[PDB]
């Protein structure tokens, strides 16, 4: 009861704090890059929506916007982790020398290391991913996907269908599906890995730890990897 709930709220609060700090920086940088007008700045639109969803105070949001008009810079690190998993770490920082050392330390603690710019980035692409539930019309989805230039269609053991698209074709293809009364369970543009690296329980635990260490840094915005985690650690 109270023990589990207070402990649960404590964790939920602690994560809200870390995310708060990341959002502030992303608001500021999005504003500085794409401008102060949220309606003409999709990047800013997205983070401001996330900020309001997280109940960040309006004044904190607006001041973060006005600050972009901090000396935060974008930096990407690329490296390898347990079992040679490729890892990309996107950062917003006012001190790259501080950040790179902290990122190296995390990688090093998990038997990994940073490589050169471009050493892994080619494995990771933004892709539209439209997911249809079991009992969807496989045939009709396939017909539309070929007609409209989908990158891939995968039918899973449970009957669910995942359609992957180039980011630029995402909206059109989603619209084509809905027009044919094919209603997706979920659709988004996300980052997908071209190849994956299968992990045993132990390596998976170490990779999870690495992800967690990196995300705990205020300088880190997003961590991507091509790890294929086993069901045992899930």
């Amino acid at each position: 009861k109270w023990a589990n709930i207070k402990h649960a709220k404590a964790r939920q609060d602690a994560k809200r704090g870390k995310v708060f700090t990341k959002l502030i920086r992303e608001i500021t940088v999005a504003a500085r890059l794409g401008g102060e007008d949220i309606d003409s700045n999709p990047r800013l639109r997205a983070v401001v929506d996330k900020a309001f969803a997280a109940n960040m105070p309006k004044d904190t949001i607006t001041r973060a916007i006005k600050r972009g008009a901090d000396n935060l810079v974008e930096v990407r690190y690329e490296g390898y982790g347990p079992s040679g998993v490729a890892v990309m770490v996107d950062c917003l920082t006012d001190n790259k020398n501080r950040t790179v050392a902290e990122v190296r330390h995390a990688f090093s603690k998990c038997d990994g290391n940073l490589g050169t710019e471009g050493s892994v980035a080619y494995l990771f692409k933004q892709r539209g991913l439209i997911t249809f539930p079991p009992n969807s019309d496989e045939e009709k989805i396939m017909e539309i996907a070929l007609e409209v230039g989908a990158e891939d269609v995968t039918t899973n053991d449970d009957g669910s269908i995942d359609v992957t698209t180039l980011p630029e074709d995402f909206e059109k293809i989603r619209n084509a599906m809905k027009a044919a009364d094919l209603n997706p369970s979920h659709a988004e543009v996300t980052v997908l890995a071209s190849t994956e690296v299968g992990l045993d329980k132990d390596s998976a635990e170490q990779m999870l730890r690495l992800t967690e260490m990196l995300e705990d840094l205020d300088d880190v915005q997003n961590v991507y990897s091509n790890a294929d985690y086993p069901e045992e650690v899930l």
